[PDB]
């Protein structure tokens, strides 16, 4: 139930706010204090450090995440593409995708219902991952993936076999284990299979388009406009990739942490549900409007970040050596900040391993630069907006129409693979709940 990212904890507290660290068998410096997370992060003078994001770029030798938006660590390069899309994610966008998630929360309890009969496993994490599926691919590409009607069986598994290769490519030796030969293989394959899924969307959508159908605008919309200028296709397939995966793996987790945690909470559960009942009742449809009356929910969920954070660290190259809190960094040093680490650290957070909403709550001091769920700065989430919806979406609809149990059994550890998630699936047993 422990990860790399612990050691890296057990490093901080022991040896400060400068801490010098094995990352990807490279050497990287943890920053942990607030004022240097702010100098560095909120300063367009310190960009990402290309050594750290090839573990995404490419993965036993196959172009994935490549130059897109989150692997891209030119500011010149990034900054060109970060203007196209952010044409995709303008509140009124946004606003117009609640039809989307709301569609699949709906979808996803329908189906949880017909199982709820109090005694069949259901792994929570499979079914959040196929929800947030099938929301991306839609709102996105305009594609329905049916994951919740249990299609595109090879489509997850290829995602779940390439974000344990990312893992297992920049942290073990399998690329020297004859034993690992079939299982780097198939990572391979994995990789291929979705860069060829995404040569078929964008065909299908330059295909509409030549036919005149009407295509209302999306992210692919804007990953295509960002390419307008291409010899070949391979840095759209980037972006396709980027947005792909990045568009549901991570709000799958977020929402398994929260389902796994919030089943030994029962008072914050409780409180949970009488929000819900009072803010939305039994309404099928939630509004834009309906989200920020959930107050409570928001704490939690940003409680659950804070001990649960999916994207777990970031890293800037220092260019030049420096004094960082009395310290001095050579030059041509990775930066890490975690945020999975300050949100452990009870220098930051008193009893931190505590699960406590009411650290967010009104008039609670905000944590400054101690909390970065969705980074900070100019390289922070363009679907912080997109993901913060959809969760609360599908959490206010669980909590209105169902109760959970965890399997006894179940754990309450973590896993990496590229980002952190349960290292059980959260596998729960259903009862129908309220209206
Ligand atoms: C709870 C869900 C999410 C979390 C915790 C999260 C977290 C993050 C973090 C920490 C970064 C900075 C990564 C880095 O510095 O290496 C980031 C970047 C990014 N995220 Fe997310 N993300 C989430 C959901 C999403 C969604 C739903 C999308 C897409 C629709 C998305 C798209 C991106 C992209 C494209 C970037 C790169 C932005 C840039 O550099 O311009 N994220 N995200
Ligand atoms: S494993 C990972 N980064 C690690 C490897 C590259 C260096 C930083 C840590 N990431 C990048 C961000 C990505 C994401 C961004 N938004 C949602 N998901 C999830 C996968």
């Amino acid at each position: 139930g422990r990860v790399l990212q612990d050691v890296f904890l057990d490093w901080a507290k022991k040896y400060g706010p400068v801490v010098r660290v094995n990352v990807f068998h490279k050497t990287s410096v943890i920053v942990t204090s607030p004022e240097s997370v702010k100098k560095f992060l909120m300063s367009t003078k310190y960009n990402k450090d290309s050594k750290m994001y090839r573990a995404l770029q490419t993965v036993f030798g196959e172009r994935l995440f490549g130059q897109g938006l989150v692997s891209e660590c030119n500011y010149e390069r990034w900054h060109k593409q970060r203007r196209v899309i952010d044409l995709a994610f303008s509140r009124s966008s946004l606003v117009s995708l609640m039809e989307t998630f709301n569609e699949k929360a709906e979808q996803l309890v329908e189906i949880l219902e017909a199982k709820a009969d109090g005694q069949t496993p259901v792994s929570m994490q499979d079914m959040l991952t196929y929800t947030a599926m099938d929301i991306l691919a839609k709102a996105a590409f305009g594609m329905e993936t049916s994951m919740l009607l249990g299609a595109q069986k090879p489509l997850s598994q290829a995602v779940k076999l390439m974000l344990e290769g990312i893992t297992a490519s920049r942290n073990t030796l399998a690329k020297f284990l004859p034993g690992k030969r079939k299982q780097l293989r198939e990572v391979r394959e994995s990789i291929r299979f979705l860069r060829q899924v995404g040569r078929d969307w964008v065909q299908r959508r330059r295909e509409a388009l030549k036919r005149g159908e009407e295509v209302p605008a999306d992210i692919l919309t804007q990953i295509l406009k960002a390419e307008e200028g291409a010899q070949d296709d391979e840095g759209l397939l980037d972006n396709f990739v980027t947005f792909f995966i990045a568009g549901h793996e991570t709000s799958a987790n977020h929402l398994a942490f929260t389902v796994m945690e919030l089943s030994r909470q029962p008072e914050i559960v409780a409180r949970l549900q009488a929000e819900v009942d009072e803010v939305i009742g039994s309404k099928r449809y939630l509004d834009f409007e309906d989200l920020g009356r959930l107050q409570y929910l928001s704490q939690v969920l940003k409680e659950s970040l804070r001990l649960y954070p999916p994207a777990w660290g970031t890293f800037r190259l220092l260019e030049e050596e420096t004094l960082i809190d009395g310290v001095r960094v050579p030059g041509n040093t990775p930066l890490l900040f975690s945020t999975y680490v300050m949100g452990r650290m009870d220098t930051y957070f008193e009893d931190p391993l505590t699960f406590n909403p009411d650290r967010f709550g009104p008039g609670a001091p905000k944590p400054r630069f101690t909390y970065f769920p969705f980074s900070l700065g100019h390289r922070s989430c363009i679907g912080q907006q997109f993901a913060q919806m959809e969760v609360k979406v599908v959490m206010a609809k669980l909590l209105q129409r169902l109760e959970f149990r965890l399997v006894p059994g179940q754990r309450f550890g973590l896993q990496e693979q590229a980002t952190l998630k349960p290292l059980d699936p959260v596998l729960c047993t259903l009862r129908p709940r309220g209206w």
